[PDB]
């Protein structure tokens, strides 16, 4: 037994149960036992029941009986004999640890796994040998598919930048090969004495949320924040569905080639925004609780309610009739109340608003509220804005689509009798262009002068001028299109040069 | 000599004078020509005097000798011998009737043709089996020579949906064997026995306009309505010239795939809306009578006076120096008398217009008569589309095409007094904004304010940019241009992929 | 001695000394010594001193005595050796002429030599056979450097459309030869007997002006305006600095094909216009003196005071903090004179202006000041030029370029209190809009209202717009920048394929 032991050819971790070999050959092994542990437990009580575990790469097997001390079933694979035979033999010492083991090479034993047959997963400091072997490519199918199979899977990763033979063959960022997964958050980094450049940590999951307290599981999720947002975000933004909870999930820092300063500072500060408003809001309105906030050194993590009912932009995107009115009475109404309070909403866009069966509208994205100043991200001032998204709600008008969407600022081919509404408050001096006074404008809306009249000179000239100037956005955008698609193709071709010859 | 007509081979015709093998080998035959019968009676009169045969695929000579019967001379050609031996035979039979007949191949006989040797040329159930032996590139070139070289061909073509082995060989529409030419008019179709699928019955020429009634020549035609009209219907609109006359002839339905509903149904309330105003119209203009309008299954016709003059786009096209002044007069007194009574023209646009020595301006397609509201194609309500076109009228400036065309709205740019006309009409608002309004400012225009004074502040500065507007329109044409027929070009190498491959 | 002299083969020139052989073989020879005796003499005396000259093809070594003999040093070369053995002899009779001589061909006598080791080379009627041997291409180096390695190069080149075969060879034009050079001008021209088509005379440099009597030395020089000016005047407008002095050459006739009757008229207009008023100017400002004017046949040449500080684009275009006030006081100043002299400078935009220390703004390019009328070459009416001015004036805000460049128009955007100011100006009718009201204005705009408030309606949403415009341009000049970019490569492209096959 001892001798077997012994026999074993190098001793990575520590021999469990006795303490005389742990100062022989080692690492440290001990803490990152700590902190799997706590994640474990964490884990295990949100569901509410013990877990099966995978100690893919287990070398002495000292993991996986720390874990199967705690009523963990494990099948510890370490593909070498000496190291299976003494973690064996470890585990038969205490006869209470459920624990398999076996022989066999990972690739294989993860190919050969279900959708549900373990809750979780363990790679500690074992890839970036397959990596060496068959290569990056390779090893992100595996890792992908073993986030699909279990529920979440931590592992440790070698980075490039290790003196080591292999180090050359693995990716400059250790990051590359988890990307491809849903959920990802560095729980931890343990320096090694190989070079003063540490092998970080990380959680994955295909599944679940994998907060530090919100460990509960989500239907479907993306990278992008709305149906044609596109890139606009650096492919950085997460977004997270739920039941009764939704997840945001900003990185402030990037595999490879970077956030550039204002990107990871403008959403380190959209975040820090919403936290610091939804937590001690102004009066007046039904906004949601926080269910879950936090930050990471790289990684900005935040959780809210799922509040009812389904976005605008979707719905006009498809044409699900929406009472016209309803909807914005709502959203006034609140609004106005914002207005009061010294606050404001920037980005009052489509895209941020909810409908029900009294299609009382509510906002989205809190990190918009901007206090002190109107402003928007386009139409300057505001009300110009509301214009538009009013425009923007009623439309039935063609598929505009300038870069600054869309649709006409102004009421005048709005029907009757939003029409009056807005020439009216259009007619007043800007300085007087508060929310509060469109709102009870609003109201009496149905004794308003009949505006499609008194237009005549400019105001006439000017909307058959909006209309042109949409359509040449819009074509602008298509040729631009075509443009960027051979800049694209343009690029292969040039590389092509250099494989062909 | 009854001998000689059993030693025939296959009798698909009725031999003609004997009834006795009507029963035997045949097709019904007799209908046919009857209706070609009413076609050569109608163009005989119309032209004056009796006329040339060539009955290209004869096989028994019964139409031939049908023909001759009526005082037509007749030079039936089949290639075949029996077929026409026998024919002979029955044109000696009865000596009165002009009919020489001769065996040879069609393709060799058209080939020898005078540009006035024949006035009509019959292709019944003949070329399909010519299109299998060459194919339909090749046929269509002796058709479309075959109408230069007579006046008016009537032909039967069988269709592709046929059971017998050539079907596969002929297009999926017969209609695509004539195309070509410049006339042609759906004059009937018949039921075969072979398939439920009928065979049509054409009538075309390259010289005449034939229709039920109206069968006249014309001068020159084409596709469009007018100079740099472009592709804008799908190539369904023809135009026909004429001395005295002139002809419009829209189809319903087209080879291959098709006008959808939407133009299918315009060029169809075009023309209804046309002949039921030129028929039953107001009050007050010297508007042109209907010579001759009707309706086809796939086909729409429609002919009327050719009022004299010649157009204003072709005019300032080239520069032939109009009196600015006398055509505005004109069409203002009438364009009132039409505001008055209730109706309207949308299309207000320089390629509506005609001149003579007194620049009586009137107004071309009255299937733009809109009777209830003011609203054109663009520059919406009517009195700006007037701005444009004026300026479109005095010109003068480059040359700016916007899809919309394309002058600036507005009078600023437009000489001293108009531009004091047409700023009084701006000044005003909309809702008086009627054509009667604008005729009595345009009358008194000489004693009106100086306009170009009184502006300053936006309307300077709107001048600046409607300016900016056609330019960039302009330009995006250009470069939307060179887009465009990169696609073309871009489709052609697709294809050639293939071809190399 | 006199024996050597007919042991000579041809005698091109005339022997130096003797007139006896003046009869015999010869060319004029004498005439052309006269005009190339006043450029030394003119060149020496500004600089101060006697000169070094190199008589690149002297054949009997007639004109280097002839220099020689007012005080010159002479190294003539021929690379054949008869006519060097008699000019040497020639040399020898006249002792006091400080001439060398020696045989050997050009182009290597010319790569041996020193950046000032000559102050004049001669190149009369002997460069034709060199390209002849070698081509256009080589020749234009031997050329460009050797202005580079004297200061002042005369020659006298021979058309290609004479009989001698070598004319085939040599360009259309002879002007190619040496465009390649800083400056040139058309200092002579003289017939030959050969052909009715006379060969010219031009002078060249690439260290100094060499004007008539203007024989100084320059800095740096170009063919562009300014910054970013690009083309648009075809490579025909040239600009020349100095320690103390300015110049200015445009050509009024190009080699090969040509400016068009309008750049060329246009450039002499420019000119004309700019003397004229340099010369005989209004009162109240601090304008340049000219320190030389004149014209000559193909080229018009113009000198002027190099006036302190420097260009504000430049400034502007780096971030260099000017006092956004002082420059347009000044400016203002001189600018309300002007408009009540009677005259006008219709360009009035930032690569026309000058800074010091005090920023006592003038301008530049007086061949803008247009006398009768307002109107600039874009935003019509100076005013609102003068708009744009000021936004491009204050500007920081991104980059636009809109072919008719670039900021808004009106103050809305500029800072308080300019911003009133100009809605101010802008309230009033544009018939009151001359400069003297402006400035007036401009003094007293700290007591003007409040102007960002009183917008409200259209004002506010013209800003909107005006923004928007600029967008558009801006990346329709990217857009088409690719386009032309590949109309470009193109033209390679269908070339290749002749070259291919
Ligand atoms: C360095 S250890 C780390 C073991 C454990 N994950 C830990 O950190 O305590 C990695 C072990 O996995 C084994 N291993 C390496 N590549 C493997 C593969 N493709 N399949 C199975 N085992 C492998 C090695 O024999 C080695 O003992
Ligand atoms: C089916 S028949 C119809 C005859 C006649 N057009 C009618 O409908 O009563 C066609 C006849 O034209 C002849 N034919 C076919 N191809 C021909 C060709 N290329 N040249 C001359 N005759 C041809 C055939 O022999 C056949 O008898
Ligand atoms: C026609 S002459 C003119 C001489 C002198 N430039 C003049 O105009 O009085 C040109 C002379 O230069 C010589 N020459 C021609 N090509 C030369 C070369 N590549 N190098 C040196 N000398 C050359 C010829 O021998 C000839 O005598």
């Amino acid at each position: 037994l001892n001798t077997l032991v012994s026999e074993l050819p190098e001793i990575y971790q520590t021999i469990f149960g006795h303490p005389e070999w742990d100062g022989d050959a080692a690492r440290d092994c001990n803490q990152r036992l700590d902190l799997i542990t706590e994640q474990y437990d964490n884990l295990s009580r949100a569901l509410g029941r013990p877990l099966n575990v995978l100690d893919l790469g287990c070398a002495q097997g000292f993991f996986s009986l720390s874990l199967a001390s705690k009523g963990a079933t494990i099948v510890g694979i370490d593909f070498q004999q000496e190291n299976i035979n003494v973690c064996r033999a470890l585990a038969e010492e205490n006869p209470d640890f459920a624990a398999e083991f076996r022989v066999g090479r990972i690739e294989e034993v993860i190919a050969a796994l279900e959708e549900g047959e373990f809750d979780l997963a363990i790679g500690l400091s074992v890839f970036h040998h397959i990596v060496h072997l068959h290569g990056i490519d390779e090893v992100k199918r595996l890792l992908s598919r073993l986030a699909d199979v279990t529920q979440a899977v931590i592992l440790e990763l070698a980075v490039k930048e290790e003196p080591l033979y292999w180090g050359v063959s693995q990716p400059d960022d250790p990051r590359e090969l988890i990307e491809q997964c849903a959920f990802y958050r560095l729980i931890g980094e343990f320096d090694t004495h190989l070079s003063p450049v540490p092998r970080p940590m990380y959680l994955v999951s295909n599944h679940r949320v994998l907060i530090n307290d919100f460990n509960q599981p989500f239907q479907h999720w993306q990278n992008q924040p709305y149906a044609g947002a596109g890139l606009a975000h650096k492919r950085s933004r997460r977004y997270f569905f739920g039941e009764d909870y939704v997840c945001k999930f900003f990185y402030y820092d990037m595999p490879h080639g970077i956030l550039t300063a204002e990107e990871s500072q403008r959403n380190k500060h959209e975040l820090h925004n919403e936290i610091k408003f939804l937590t001690q809001p102004p009066a007046g309105f039904d906004a949601p609780a926080v269910l879950a906030h936090g930050e990471n050194a790289q990684s900005g993590w935040l959780v809210m309610e799922k509040l009812p009912g389904r976005l605008l932009s979707d719905m006009l995107a498809a044409g699900e009739e929406i009472d016209r009115e309803k909807i914005l009475g709502s959203l006034l109404r609140s609004l106005a109340a914002l207005e009061k309070k010294g606050f404001w909403h920037d980005d009052v866009r489509p895209w941020n608003v909810m409908v029900d069966a009294r299609q009382h509208a509510r906002l989205i994205d809190f990190g918009s509220i901007v206090t002190t100043p109107q402003d928007c991200s386009w139409p300057t001032n505001l009300v110009q804005s509301f214009f538009v998204f009013v425009n923007e709600l009623f439309a039935e008008n063609k598929s505009w689509n300038g870069f600054w969407r869309s649709a006409p600022v102004h009421p005048f081919n709005l029907p009757q009798p939003w029409s009056n509404w807005l020439y009216a408050v259009w007619q007043e001096p800007v300085e007087r262009w508060n929310f509060a006074l469109l709102l009870a404008l609003f109201e009496k809306k149905a004794k308003l002068p009949s505006a499609e009249q008194q237009r005549g000179a400019t105001e006439q000239w000017i909307i058959a001028q909006e209309t042109v100037l949409l359509e040449l956005q819009s074509r602008v955008r298509n040729e631009s299109a075509g443009s960027e698609a051979l800049r694209g193709q343009i690029h292969t071709l040039e590389q092509q040069m250099a494989q062909l010859q």
